[PDB]
């Protein structure tokens, strides 16, 4: 039981639609992160991104699955030079493209909540991006808060728990077609 939201990229009229486990956390989602191998990478990288951005897919397409999502591997990654935008209150959030995405399950696209997932913590540490607490409990800074708690800094989701805030959040993204529930 997750979810699909859709993201546009900022200038363009290309879409791209993540999985998440957490609708919830949406607006502490402060980047977005495309396995190297995911087919819009190529449109939405810019000029000055693209070498990079293609000595990164090399380096990506040698390290297996396993490799890829072990948790005491150094984050890498770059950003692609383009922005995806928040569908509940049209926020920027760069596109980046990390190998610890894997291509094939979901649909090889997340938004990152470093606040409350580890792996995106780890992440916005190696690349100094911004940490947004939205469920209350931990000190986010210090460590990702996994666990539930009242949500904060979530504008019409505020003071509800784990469970109401993502019924809530999901039946309001079928409204506008941002998004459903998945399986
Ligand atoms: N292709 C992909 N590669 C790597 N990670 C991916 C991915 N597609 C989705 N994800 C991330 O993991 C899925 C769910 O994994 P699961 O199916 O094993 O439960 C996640 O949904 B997430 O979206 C935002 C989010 C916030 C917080 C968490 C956090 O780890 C959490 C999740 C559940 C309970 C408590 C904490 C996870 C996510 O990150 C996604």
């Amino acid at each position: 039981t997750g979810a699909n939201v859709t993201f546009k990229v900022k200038g363009t009229d290309k879409e791209f639609t993540v999985f998440t486990t957490r609708p919830d956390t949406l607006f502490g989602a402060t980047f977005t992160v495309l396995a190297p191998e995911h087919e819009l990478v190529d449109a939405i990288t810019s000029s000055e991104q693209a070498e990079a951005v293609a000595d990164y897919k090399h380096q990506a397409s040698l390290k297996s699955d396993l490799v890829r999502t072990d948790l005491a591997k150094e984050k890498t990654g770059v950003w692609t030079g383009a922005y995806a935008i928040n569908p509940v209150n049209g926020k920027e959030m760069p596109i980046w493209i990390a190998d610890y995405v894997l291509a094939s399950y979901g649909t090889g696209a997340v938004m990152a909540v470093p606040a409350h997932d580890q792996r995106d913590w780890e992440f916005a540490k190696q690349f100094d991006l911004p940490i947004v607490e939205v469920l209350e409990g931990g000190n986010v800074e210090e460590a990702a808060y996994t666990e539930d708690g009242l949500h904060v800094n979530s504008d019409f989701l505020d003071g509800l728990n784990k469970e109401d805030a993502i019924a809530k959040i999901v039946a309001s993204l079928e409204e506008k077609g941002c998004g459903q529930e998945k399986v």
